[PDB]
């Protein structure tokens, strides 16, 4: 059931530049969509949502977890903490920290969550819980947007990213009530509408999360998708290219999507 329809995705990395990888899963009929799948290419900011959904994890056994206010100091406001900063003179709670991580890619958010979970090894370890034997993240932000080609620190694959998210999102790998929180954090996502959404028709519902390494033209995005009348979808699509001053491209994002939704005979 894997690529019953072609789709010329080569052409559109060529015509990029580089390299993209795709993986999509209609979770109805199993069918997929596949290319590049089992790559890596750099997380960048996309590790973000797998590190709310690993906070929800061990809100699971901790209660008071999510309410739980942090405070934190300027230093940790390292570039693009757009919400975080708002927030530098009162604090902001476990929850607030994850949606702004979510929701619009706070970096300081994103490292203050990290740390609660024992680092990158820790939010790995997460992963490696729910069956992702691809996933790694090794650095903190800003580091860990590097992009460099061969390097296989803070990546992982199309596939596993979406195999990952299914589990998450639609899967047992949550408890239901924290299931349909980490949906509801990716439905508010803010900083996706030119990528996987640009592909996706306004009357179905989609959550996702994006990254921009700003290097090496590599740059991401995955969702979950509920068209109307039929089992939802569930994408990765990753990109990256040769030269350091390489620049990603929204378009090509939001073009490899619809080619997916395409390869799936999803009428969009
Ligand atoms: C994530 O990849 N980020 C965080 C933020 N928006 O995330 S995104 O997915 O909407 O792109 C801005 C870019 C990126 C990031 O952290 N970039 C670093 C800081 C700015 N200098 C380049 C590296």
């Amino acid at each position: 059931l894997t690529n019953l329809v072609a789709e010329p995705f080569a052409k559109l990395e060529q015509d990029f530049g580089g390299s993209i990888g795709v993986y999509a899963m209609d979770t109805g009929s199993g069918a997929t969509v596949s290319y590049r799948a089992e790559e890596r290419f750099p997380l960048c900011s996309s590790f973000k949502g797998f590190l709310a959904a690993a906070v929800l994890a061990r809100s699971q056994q901790q209660a008071g977890l999510l309410d739980t206010p942090i405070r934190y100091g300027k230093n940790a406001l390292v570039r693009w903490s757009p919400i975080s900063e708002k927030y530098l003179t009162t604090g902001m709670t476990v929850a607030e920290l994850s949606a702004a991580a979510v929701q619009y890619s706070d970096n300081a958010a994103a490292n203050l969550l990290l740390k609660e979970l024992g680092g990158p090894a820790g939010l790995t370890a997460f992963m490696r819980s729910i069956g992702d034997t691809t996933f790694r993240l090794d650095r903190w932000e800003l580091e860990l947007n590097s992009a460099i080609p061969g390097d296989a620190r803070d990546t992982s694959s199309p596939r596993a990213v979406t195999e990952s998210l299914q589990k998450l999102t639609l899967g047992s790998a949550l408890a239901a009530p924290q299931r349909q929180q980490f949906v509801d954090w990716l439905k508010g996502n803010t900083t996706g509408n030119h990528r996987i959404r640009a592909a996706v028709p306004a009357d179905w519902a989609v959550g996702d999360k994006t990254g921009t390494c700003g290097g090496y033209g590599t740059a991401n995005d995955y969702a979950v998708v509920w068209p109307t009348g039929r089992a939802p979808i569930v994408l990765a699509v990753y990109t990256r290219a040769p030269n350091k001053d390489d620049k990603h491209s929204e378009a090509v994002i939001a073009a490899a999507a619809r080619l997916a939704l395409e390869g799936l005979g999803v009428n969009g």
